[PDB]
């Protein structure tokens, strides 16, 4: 199945967001990132994707289709706006083994604040 995500300058949670920011999927699904506003892209964060998954980075303003294979949690960012909180959590399969690790990992405060909301207020 396919899940569409919009990359925006302003959305329900504030400035620079992915909508939705919480994506549930299964091995084999695709996630399509659509740059509704310009200046955005998607990139996997180091140490924040499952063991065995390949890292990825799309070009700015391009539509990007990510195929997810490995189960686990993935924290992705917009390269340009990571420090402004622009992230999404993907979640492949049930009880992703690396979720608690990603929540504990070092990252900007604003990012941590949004992650915590997406896990609570979206689960
Ligand atoms: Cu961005």
């Amino acid at each position: 199945e396919n899940i569409e995500v919009h990359m925006l300058n302003k959305g329900a949670e504030g400035a620079m967001v992915f909508e939705p920011a919480y994506i549930k999927a299964n091995p084999g699904d695709t996630v399509t990132f659509i740059p509704v506003d310009k200046g955005h892209n998607v990139e996997s964060i180091k140490d924040m994707i499952p063991e065995g998954a390949e890292k990825f980075k799309s070009k700015i303003n391009e539509n990007y289709v990510l195929t997810v294979t490995q189960p686990g949690a993935y924290l992705v960012k917009c390269t340009a706006h990571y420090a402004m909180g622009m992230i999404a959590l993907i979640a492949v399969g049930d009880s992703p083994a690396n979720l608690d690790q990603i929540v504990s990992a070092k990252k900007p405060k604003i990012v941590q604040e949004r992650l915590e909301k997406v896990i609570a207020s979206a689960k």
